[PDB]
């Protein structure tokens, strides 16, 4: 039963893993991360590690990415103590600061040297921050890129496209930290249901190890060509940079009731088959449901552009 540890690293992070803590995800472990003693202080969750007490005295980095690195690559020990035994590690972290810029690549670094399938969720500055937070955020992204084995990126400027003029900012952030809750559900879902069609552990690591960007999405339907717009929905993911298009690797579940049926699956696998590439490595799942009555889940990842 593979274990999944969900890794939130300075502030825009440890808001993705408070919302987590607050939810609950009983079989999953969450680690808060931080050089900010007084944020670190009011999380909740289950383990902490304050990096960087020597380099900050218990405040922020202070924009300065350089002091994040330094403060993780101080705390490695402890970061490989609390991570060992991970099977999945989620590195979640806003991309443009001192803390989350520098530390997370670290620590998605460790994950890895820690025998973890690493998924980095990352957001890019909103372009009112400034050319500077963006381009510091870049470097960050890059690093990201290079230490996981997955990266999904949400360009927080994605969010101005969702809100009406007066939807509240911290339900623009629900928004964007679903995209981290819905993917641990969704492997957690994996790992613990036995499939009609099976997939495993062993799947999402053809599909997710040592690739870079992804696009990972689900979809909800129900009704006339319910299969078609699920999987329309789950492909086509407003808050990420990546899209589907030329993706080299797939993995694709169907989730139906007993009604679900051959046609209807063909229908899903060629919406998405269309849009990959291809030679797309292509692994697909389905799950027999017979408490769902006529609502259909697709669930997609596509990764290797
Ligand atoms: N067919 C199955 O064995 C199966 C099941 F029984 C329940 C759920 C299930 O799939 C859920 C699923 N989860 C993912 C998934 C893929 C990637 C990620 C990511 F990126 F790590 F966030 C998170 C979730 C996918 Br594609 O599909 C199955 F494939
Ligand atoms: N979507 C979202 N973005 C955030 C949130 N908090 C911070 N950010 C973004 O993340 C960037 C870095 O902020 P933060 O993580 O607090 O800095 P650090 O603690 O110094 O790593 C900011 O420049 C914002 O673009 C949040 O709760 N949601
Ligand atoms: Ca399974």
């Amino acid at each position: 039963m593979a274990t999944l540890k969900v890794i939130g690293v300075g502030g825009g992070g440890n808001n993705a893993v408070n919302r987590m803590i607050d939810h609950g995800m009983n079989n999953v472990e969450f680690i808060a991360i931080n050089t900010d003693g007084q944020a670190l202080n009011l999380s909740k969750a289950e383990s902490k590690i304050q990096i960087g007490e020597k380099l900050t005295r218990g405040l922020g980095a202070g924009a300065n990415p350089e002091i994040g690195k330094k403060a993780a690559e101080e705390s490695r020990e402890q970061i490989e103590d609390a991570i060992q035994g991970a099977d999945m590690v989620f590195v979640t972290s806003g991309m443009g600061g001192g803390t989350g810029t520098g530390a997370a690549p670290v620590v998605a670094k460790i994950a890895k040297e820690m025998g973890a399938l690493t998924v980095g969720v990352v957001t890019r500055p909103f372009s009112f921050e400034g050319r500077k937070r963006q381009t510091q955020a870049a470097a960050g992204v890059e690093a990201m890129k290079a230490a996981v084995d997955t990266l999904i990126v949400i360009p927080n400027d994605r969010l101005l496209d969702i809100v009406d003029k007066s939807t509240p900012m911290m339900e623009a952030f629900k928004e964007a930290d679903n995209v981290l809750r819905q993917g641990v559900q969704s492997i957690s879902d994996l790992i613990a249901v036995s499939g009609e069609v099976n997939l495993d552990f062993a799947d999402v690591k053809t599909i997710m190890s040592n690739q870079g960007s992804a696009l990972m999405g689900i979809g909800v339907s129900s009704g006339e060509n319910r299969a078609v717009e699920a999987a329309k929905k789950a492909i086509s993911s407003p808050l990420l940079e990546t899209s589907i298009v030329g993706a080299q690797g797939v993995l694709m579940n169907i989730t139906g009731g007993e009604s679900l049926s051959l046609f209807e699956a063909q229908e899903a696998a060629d919406i998405v088959q269309d849009a990959a590439d291809e030679d797309v490595n292509m692994i697909f799942g389905t799950v027999i449901n017979p408490e769902l009555q006529d609502e259909i889940v697709v669930t997609v990842i596509a990764t290797g552009f």
